[PDB]
């Protein structure tokens, strides 16, 4: 619908300032339509809203385009990937390429060790520019999700197709997108319905 579109709103925690947002919006979740993955511009995380019915959302309004419209190899690689710190040195975070990004073409889902949510970053640009090291190589989808040890509730919204036993979860509670290995210790006190 909106889905390929670009957007523009202005969101509001409780009391707060209204902040003014532009992005992308990437994906209309098969399991949970009102759900929208978005890539808002010049952050690098994939956040997810329910955009019919979360009230922090105002003044959603589409956006005119103005300018008209292989590295799948790397999909499913260990990779080092480099950045820029304070003190001008480089740093690193190591992660895994998950997928190929919808609707923006060069880009691709990729999550780290580190920060375990979605991020989406120009990885072919950054490997040319010397950024990304690879690495020697080497349903549930729609269920319901708790965390207790702490006890947050969400859904399977997605299955890499590269890695079958790692999955995006939406939590109720928050705008991330959680990626988890079903089989790694970050994982083991999710349970499934
Ligand atoms: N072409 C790029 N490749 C990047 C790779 C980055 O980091 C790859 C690992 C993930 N980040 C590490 C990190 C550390 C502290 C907080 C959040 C994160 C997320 C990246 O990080 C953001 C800067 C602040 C560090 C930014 C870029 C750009 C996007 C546009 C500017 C250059
Ligand atoms: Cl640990």
């Amino acid at each position: 619908n909106i889905v390929g579109c670009r957007i523009q709103h202005g969101w509001k925690e409780g009391n707060g300032p209204v902040t003014q947002w532009k992005g992308t919006v990437l994906d209309q979740v098969p399991v949970n339509p009102s759900l929208y993955l978005i890539k808002y511009d010049g952050f690098d995380c994939v956040y997810g809203l329910e955009l019919n019915k979360d009230e922090r959302v105002s003044a959603l309004e589409v956006l005119p385009d103005r300018v008209a419209t292989l590295a799948d190899t790397m999909i499913g690689k260990a990779v080092e990937h480099m950045f820029e710190t304070e003190d001008g040195s480089k740093d690193e975070w190591r992660g895994m390429v998950l997928a190929r990004a919808p609707v923006m073409n060069t880009w691709f889902y990729i999550t780290y060790e580190k920060d375990p949510v979605l991020y989406m970053y120009q990885l072919l640009d950054d490997y040319k520019e010397g950024d990304l090291r690879i690495m020697p190589d080497s349903s549930l989808v729609g269920k319901q999700v708790e965390y207790a040890k702490s006890k947050r509730t969400g859904m399977v919204i997605h299955q890499v197709e590269a890695k079958p036993s790692v999955y995006f979860i939406k939590f109720d509670d928050d705008f991330h997108i959680y990626v988890y290995d079903l089989v790694k210790t970050s994982a083991e006190n999710l349970y499934f319905q």
